[PDB]
């Protein structure tokens, strides 16, 4: 049995030795990083059924993200299994500052009016709380009364009652009991602070990441076709067009703009952190749902992302909530779901791929009888889409073991996944970057091959390589597809159902 | 645009020219048969749209079918067009006998009180009946108080009111005001005269056309399964298995048995003249519609026949009932229509087949809107099954010029056209008895090609034959199906998509 | 058994005895009217299952008229049943002029260079045909070179070669071989002839018909929504305006403008006669269920009209094709079947009246399985359409007897036949011109009776009303549907579901 | 905007005022019970949306359960709003003992070996765990070695490794590191201890509850329709046949006999804290499915139970994964969803209610697109259920505010609750157990009435107490349907499409 919802992992400390010390130990800090102890740790998440690392350039220094990735491709040799490279931009957050006289925190009550500050370099006071704006921009005219500004994961909440011009301050009233703390995340929902479509620190962060070699962007924070367009142009202009854009959905912007965001990009991550902030928390699902269902109609990839099975940073169990939620992603039609803390920082990194792997393979069972999307309303735009429904109609008639498609760019195994077969597809492509670009696709089991010669050769090839493999024995029935010859299925395509002998 | 429904023509003296003289001028029959210019009058009925001739073998002598049969096969060649042969039985009959005196007919009143003699070899009054019953058979027997015996296109009904079993005579009621005429077809519905299964004329008519070279065969009067296994015998005896066998369906036994006789023969023919005597009359389109519902769900042919276009007899033109009737005949679902004395003894042959051709082309635009027939109720059990779903939806999803199937028995050309697809079907063999076989299979084109050769490409050849005989031009997109490798004995596996060049 | 679908006979000499004779016997014309025996023969027509007479006003003057439509008001006394009253137009007819010395006509062949004169009051001579044009129109500037003059049925065609100025008269070559016989019908197909839209010799006639009283108009050759409105304007302006009109159908223009002309008319006649002239001939079928698809979605009648059992005009029984044209017809989805010549002038009117019965009732039997009508594409509006369709379902649901509507208006009779109910329709309404208004829709059994006083008083009549008609006795299931109060369904209406006790 | 998904919200000290001193104040138990300020709490929960009150007889004694539910009757009079009352069985429950020396629980490693004794009425120590097992039933018998003892929500298992005929106790490995506390639940999953059909003290509970007055019954670990008729038997005897019973699903045994519970039930409660223990936990949702699947089939009542809001127990706000599964298990086609400890002992009852509320209406605005449910699979075989499809048809080929039913037994409101109209359904019945026994069928909203004086009365009461209740105003559409002749307990055979 083939897990067909590809898992991304957020990478970090968690699954790292340093001096024989794992992550929380006395001293972890104080030693370097064991590369070879750590690599053995990340290829167990491999192993478990992880099959791509997310690289969160929110935190960590160049330095510390190069080096996290030098061990991911140390990582794979020791698996002897290949995953995506995945980054992740820091993008425009707002975070608290630090306090004067290097207090952590203090306590508010609802009722209290404090100010927050606009002003950038400064440190907050217990009643004037500055933020740490991404590029230090000045947001004093850009955030109205009647706004909220929500502090750490939207648990507190700042009711903008005036605007004080003499020292571009926020006047505020506390909205419930909470802790602010410094250096924690900040949102102001329905606002337009005007970020630019691309920040100096993004294309820095991008470019240090396209350097050492990468599969993925998932650009933080899209408001518009325009935040995809200026990373697809770096992509390009460096001779990285290979990379593959998911535009993440965090705001009402995202939201509202989703068509034009889906055209420009390779695929959406359903960013539900700060979307649960940025918008109320009841429309979530609707939104979650709404979104797998439109990106799975562009034949693109949808990634459900944050808080998946958060319980497990600390604990060594999910709770019944989030096998629900892991499940119904699945159902919704999620090419893939995500850990991030439970992954990155957590107690249990291994157990949480683990558990995420057994959900999402107990829920594939229940697509054809429960699954939501509906390949059937699809439009057959070109010939490559009729032989991909081709494909779903002879997987469900028949008992189809295995899908197998020859594919030079990925494009038929992209067709043949957007409509989810009873049957898990092995791509076999020519070259590493075509290969790693379909790991996030569902049901696609990318393998690197020799480009064949003839068409005849290219069937042959198809079932030896699915033999190898062990994905199918003497007497399975797998049905072959391939352009005519490879590369134009676009001109000429083919369909084989074949007996594996 | 290619007319799907195939049309079966009845050949006769009115395509004959005869010492340069047309049937019906004086000294016809005096002339030797002028066979170039009959054929050249055949090629003209194979361009405006025939693709069978039947030979009705109720007529004539072998001598008169065999010429026929040559000359047919000229005509192919002035055509450059094949078509298949069909014969048709004679089966059993009752005649009304002549009259003393030699009497032409009497008249008769509703009420009046007359006897119909079962006694063969005596001659009829205008008091008593007499009858010609196929084999000398006497009926007394077979007939109860109760049945009615019709007279002359059932236009004369006699009601049993009693049998005087010192004469075997019928006491019999004028039903209606009508003549009853020498030599006139009689019917008696509703009864079992044992006529035997396999007649002794229906014996030698069928061992002589087989000889001949026919295709078809459409057995008359088809009761039972056994009146269709008894002629499958001496198709299998002779070496003549390829030869298919219509059941015509003329009575109501036939229609009780129905499903029993589809499965014993390779289809139907729906015998409309004597059907609307053997049956009520208002009753005829419901056992013509379920009958083609029936012939289709079992993959076989059926031809909708007898007085279909009946006044172009006599008129060059038809009336707007014939036309609704043969365009409605399409519309439920019939692979061929017939035309019988219209082509084969008329004044208007050609007319006939054209005005024929013209109505299945008008009604075959209406099939993807108002067609009876359903292809999603059809199991798709085998990989050739799957396969012709498989066309059937790419020909729905995109604007497919041509379906193409390389077929060694013509079984994957049956199963494509089973589901109707909106596409014309070129069916590529590999010997002239499966080309002419598959003539009445609708919108199946046989076309005869060289056994494939170790170093051929099927796909190249399939293409190569559409473009030279004018089926499709550069930039059209066709459908391709094959069983790879080299059309051995291997069921079709292959469905290609092609723009072609 | 009740027969839904509905039949216009269109009266004439036919049913009528003069002096003791029938149509066709030596002196008839001598006589005058039988005004008793005319009316028992057109009382059978009534039990026979005629739903509503057709009076032509394209032959015989007002008196002649007059005393017929008298004949019918006795005739339902006789029946015990009323009929519906039709009128329909002499419309814009060009005829051939009588020949000079008396000739009835002439035969030309194929090639022959003749001349058709425009000036009217003129007589014809072999090689100068004359042409009767309604209102005397000059049509010589309205038809153009190249054009087609059709003549009897359009059997014979005159080519428009030259048009010459000097003596105002068509230079045509005959197109094939045919006779041209005084006072037969000519068309002159794709052309604009200015007829008025309203015409004095047709608005007399509506005029008159109004007097005398008719339920419907049929309009000829309508080609566009003004030939219906001033129909309309006269209907109202008598107090007729209850006056239902049908626009025919018959020419290339009323099939271009079909939308426009259901919104103006009640109902469409779909004029096969003209209209296989005026249109390619193998295309009828095409326009004809295009035609009753349109006008059942717009919960309109549609009659389908002339030539439906053409032959037993001269003969006892119809043809195969006949039986099936009018078969077919049903199964369209057309509310009414017409008989033309063989109700008005053929030697069997009650027997074709009897044949169309027999035929509709046995089609409306397949009407579940077969039925091209699809009531489940209708986008339900009105609460009224909602409730017309929930009693679909019911009587598709359950084994429902009768659907009895209390109606003033019949507007809830017009909605629930518009859906085929699998259930005969008791339409109980409160004066006799919504009564007889109804005649003409599918399954409508209308039922004069006294408005209700209360609701459960409006159920208890429906019961009543039904069980003495004798449609339901006890233990059948009824669907009783109203306003409530009767009459205001369009804001407030009902449906019960009641086991008859 | 009605909420149609149904609110069961589990009652305990949470909500009520012991003195002047809340729930986790110092001496709370050192007070007697403020009634009036219990109830002025609860009604609170009536008006956010709770539509049935759950009294748990696991925990507390006939006393406290009784001034409970007196307390709830008050609560519906300040709220002016009625409520379903279900009593929830304690039931086959297995918990660990009180520790010699009144130690209060021990921590545990991995590969530890320590012992499971059978013997029913000792203390428990660290190396041998007694066990409280309901009705003191010695399961020594009935657990084969290689069995799983589990501890506080499946939270540390014990593998029996074997067994010791001298003692009957079960030699098991520690198979994780954990806690064992004393009085904490314990599963034994896959086993057929012969605990009875009705257990006595189960029996004693449910009569007690029949006496004070209740709607339903929540039956804990049905395994059989035995389980099910054994209690029915006792609601009939005592002249309480009108009370539904919910069978709770929460072990193997009650998965594998669903269909004969499902027959011989009112309804059922998936509990998913006991069947995440007793199935694997990644499984639950494919059972939640099903069951929602097969029990909207059957025209009966569905309710999803446990952890729906766990975190709100403590937090004033609930996860992301929390709102996906209450969106969720509406979208599944959920009659009813409830709280546990989240209202009956957390520190948030009312924002809980609260959120649960506003999550269960956000989904019903997706059954029409996203609905797991499917109603045109269901068989119209008679008058009322012709009917209750009509009415749906209408309510999805029109804008239909709502659906009124007068119904004597509720059988209307029950048909038309099967088919999920896009609109409410406002159940107009003439007694009050029929009223209150349809507070858990999804969309209907019961309300009382005197029995119609016509056809006329009956059309014109439907929609004088809709326009009252403020459910439509004038321009309103709205379907009434009813049995004509009125109220000689005709099947409804009419229905009446009507602007207000
Ligand atoms: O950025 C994220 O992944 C989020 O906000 O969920
Ligand atoms: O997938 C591909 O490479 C194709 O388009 O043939
Ligand atoms: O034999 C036939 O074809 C018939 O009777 O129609
Ligand atoms: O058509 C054929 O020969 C086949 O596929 O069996
Ligand atoms: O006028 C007519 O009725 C016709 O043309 O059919
Ligand atoms: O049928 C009627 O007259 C009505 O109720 O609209
Ligand atoms: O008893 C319960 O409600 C459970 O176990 O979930
Ligand atoms: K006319
Ligand atoms: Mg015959
Ligand atoms: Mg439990």
């Amino acid at each position: 049995m083939n897990k067909r919802v590809k898992i991304v992992a957020t990478l970090g400390p968690a699954v790292e030795i340093r001096g024989g010390k794992k992550f929380g130990e006395d001293g972890y800090w104080g030693e370097k990083l064991d590369v070879e102890a750590s690599a053995k740790n990340i290829a167990k998440l491999i192993e478990a059924g992880a099959n791509t690392f997310r690289f969160n350039f929110s935190h960590g220094d160049h330095q510390e993200q190069g080096e996290r990735m030098a061990t991911v491709k140390l990582a794979e040799k020791i698996a002897g299994k290949k995953v995506g490279f995945l980054l992740d931009t820091k993008g425009p957050e707002i975070r608290t500052e630090l306090f004067e006289g290097e207090a952590k925190e203090y306590s508010y009550k609802t009722g209290e009016k404090i100010r927050v500050a606009t002003k950038q370099g400064i440190k907050s006071t217990r009643e004037v709380i500055a933020l740490n704006v991404a590029g230090a921009l000045d947001i004093y005219d850009d955030v109205e009364v009647g706004r909220q500004v929500l502090v750490d994961d939207g648990k507190l909440g700042l009711r903008v009652v005036a605007k004080d011009d003499a020292t571009r301050e926020f006047e505020v009233e506390v909205e419930n009991d909470g802790i602010i703390a410094k250096q924690k995340g900040v949102n102001i929902p329905n606002t337009k602070i005007p970020f630019p479509a691309l920040a100096e620190r993004d294309n820095d962060d991008i470019r240090f990441g396209l350097e050492q070699g990468i599969n993925f962007i998932a650009i933080s924070f899209v408001r518009t076709a325009k935040d995809v367009n200026e990373v697809r142009a770096i992509c390009e202009e460096t001779g990285n067009g290979h990379v593959q854009l998911f535009a993440k959905i965090e705001n009402q912007q995202g939201i509202d703009n989703l068509d034009e965001i889906i055209e420009a990009a390779d695929g959406i991550m359903i960013a539900r952190g700060d979307m649960g902030i940025e918008v109320p928390f009841e429309m979530v699902p609707v939104y979650q749902k709404m979104i797998i269902k439109k990106v799975n109609a562009a034949g693109k990839v949808v990634i459900t992302a944050t808080n998946m099975l958060e319980t497990m940073t600390e604990k060594p169990r999910a709770t019944r909530s989030e096998v629900s939620d892991v499940f119904n992603a699945v159902i919704d039609g999620t090419d893939a779901t995500m850990l991030s803390g439970e992954s990155a920082n957590g107690k249990y990194p291994l157990e949480s791929v683990t558990t995420m792997a057994t959900i999402d393979k107990n829920a594939q069972a229940l697509l054809n009888e429960y699954g939501r999307l509906d390949s059937d309303s699809f439009e057959r735009n070109s010939k490559t889409e009729v032989m991909a429904s081709a494909v779903k109609d002879a997987t469900s008639s028949m008992d189809i073991k295995l899908v197998v498609t020859l594919t030079k760019t990925g494009h038929t195994a992209r067709l043949i996944s957007k409509y989810r077969p009873n049957a898990d597809i092995l791509a076999l492509t020519f070259d590493e970057l075509t290969e790693r670009g379909l790991m996030l696709n569902w049901g696609v089991i990318p393998m690197l091959t020799d480009a064949p010669s003839s068409t005849d050769d290219m069937f042959e090839i198809a079932e030896r390589k699915a033999v190898e493999a062990g994905l199918v024995e003497s007497g399975d029935d797998i049905v072959i597809v391939a352009g005519v010859p490879v590369g134009e299925a676009v001109r000429t395509n083919t369909m084989r159902i074949r007996t594996v002998r």
